């Protein structure tokens, strides 16, 4: 089944929204399947964010995440990589429809929350990168009967 990965960031961590925030994701259907709290080493954080390495918001983004734990996740359901995103909200939280996390929770594109794999293909590496297989658990739940057909 799709996966993929979930971070929630130091802002969310330092505001204390954790729990809140996976409210929202698990009460959507989405199965927590892997999930840790960590301390983003210097090496991950700039491999994991290689994409925007130029650009103005960089340095930034990396003293960021790095500035305080974050809480990764990998997530599992039925078109899980665009079902997450639908629920964190865009970029931008003063345009992430209300009721999304981002919506509202977050204030700035730079401070929103959470971050979510954007294509299968980025869930693919993002997943790889953060997590080891052994740290990925797969169960059945009670509810998967009732989530799909
Ligand atoms: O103008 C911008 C665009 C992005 N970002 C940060 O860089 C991250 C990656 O941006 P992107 O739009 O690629 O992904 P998204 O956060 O929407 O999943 C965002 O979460 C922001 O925190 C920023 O600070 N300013
Ligand atoms: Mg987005």
């Amino acid at each position: 089944m799709e996966r993929t990965f979930l971070m929630i960031k130091p802002d969310a961590v330092q505001r204390n929204l954790i729990g809140e925030v996976i409210s929202r994701i698990e009460r959507k259907g989405l199965k927590l399947v892997g999930g840790k709290l960590m301390q983003v080493p210097m090496e991950l954080a700039e491999t994991h964010y290689g994409e925007h390495q130029g650009k103005p918001f960089y340095n930034d983004l990396i003293s960021f995440i790095t500035s305080a734990p974050v809480f990764a996740m990998v997530v599992e359901g039925e078109d899980a990589v665009n079902v997450s995103r639908h629920i964190i909200g865009s970029t931008n939280p003063s345009e992430a429809s209300p009721g999304s996390i981002r919506g509202d929770l977050g204030l700035t594109v730079g401070r929103n929350i959470i971050h979510g794999s954007d294509s299968l293909e980025s869930a693919e590496r993002e997943i790889n990168l953060w997590f080891n297989e052994n740290e990925i658990t797969s169960y059945a739940s009670p509810r998967d009967a009732w989530l799909y057909e």
